[PDB]
């Protein structure tokens, strides 16, 4: 079987000054926290390697979060092609509730898709060793600590692409991920933007945290998924 | 004479949720610090309103700073059209050594152009009331505190476009503007990115400061240019 879908040689729009630390990204399998439910995280170097129907589901999933207006700075929904260009500009990950090590076509994404996230350079080339990431969790799987697992996969994989440091620009203080996930994994609150965001359902502007984490010195307890 | 070149109604790609606080931006005249040399800052809402030969000079001026590799995260020089699209995406300012209140054609930009800067939203629409700016000072006018004057013009004008807060994402710690300008005008060091940038002539990666400033509550001593 071809392994092109897994090869870091196929990274697009990655860091300029640093090469990948592995030649491939192998699917990573773990259990949802406190359960026997198996999940598998899959690398996505190019949209052609995942089923179109999964992209359709993710495009809708992101637009739902944009339309709610509490978590991203985007105001308007994207088109399906806009989503593809945006989520998959560089690298991405999809996490499925499955024990398979490949992605099967036409699954019931509504229950099978746990979450997804992108990884791309946060800045232009001289600072491109700093990666940004954005996360989405299927609402049908809320309360199962999917977000925390996505972040562990992120810690495992981002440095393999050659990134040395992680920056999130806008984690709103009202986003529970800040304290449920980022703080617990020892991401530093490296900054705070006061009144950063005009959010749906909040009459006052909402502060945002700037999170940083050194990707070359990760605590092993956070990388282990057992 | 037409005042279209000065009208805030002609702002492009500005803040989504807040309107301009003035209907026009009038040229601002002051002296270079400690001298009798007159300077005038002019708004630029669209490149068509300034002479092409000035755009050519600025395109080269930015590429010189990119090529030196110490101040911007860009690695590669832009084309003239790339520069126009980038510097003038939204609003910009040019500061000339002149007492005239319009921009004349074919001047000796090498001595006449003091500096320039852009102002645009730093983020997507829900956070678009936070503006970013980038500054360039003509090397032939180093040591005359041009940079500090550009920042005072910035403080005077950015809130007129509707911005409420200012963010600079990457002011490298080796950039003397941090302490000569930003600190002195009470921009807060709201964050620090360690090892942020791979800079020409520095063998170690270089830290960058994230600067923030509330544009609705500016000290009047910093706004006065007398």
């Amino acid at each position: 079987e071809s392994i092109e879908w897994k090869l870091t040689a196929n990274l697009r729009n990655g860091p300029t000054f640093f090469q990948p630390l592995a030649d491939s990204i192998e699917p990573l399998q773990f259990k949802l926290i406190g359960s026997d439910t198996v999940a598998t995280a899959f690398p996505v170097f190019d949209t052609k390697y995942i089923p179109d129907s999964l992209i359709n589901y993710l495009f809708k999933l992101f637009n739902l979060e944009i339309e709610s207006g509490k978590t991203y700075p985007q105001l308007h929904s994207l088109t399906k092609q806009g989503f593809m260009n945006y989520w998959f500009h560089s690298f991405a990950v999809v996490v499925l509730q499955t024990d398979e090590k490949f992605i099967q076509d036409n699954q019931d994404w509504n229950s099978v898709l746990l979450g997804t996230f992108y990884i791309k350079p946060n800045y232009a080339p001289r600072c491109s060793h700093n990666c940004n990431a954005g996360f989405l969790v299927n609402g049908a799987h809320r309360g199962q600590k999917v977000g925390y697992r996505l972040a562990q996969v992120y810690l495992n994989w981002a440095p393999l692409l050659g990134y040395k440091y992680s920056i999130f620009n806008l984690v709103f203080v009202t986003n529970q991920a800040s304290w449920k996930i980022w703080d617990k994994l020892n991401f530093q609150r490296i900054g705070l933007v006061p009144h950063a965001g005009i959010l749906n359902g909040f009459s006052e502007p909402v502060d945002a945290i700037i999170y940083g984490k050194d990707l070359t010195k990760i605590e092993p307890e956070f990388l282990s998924m057992e």
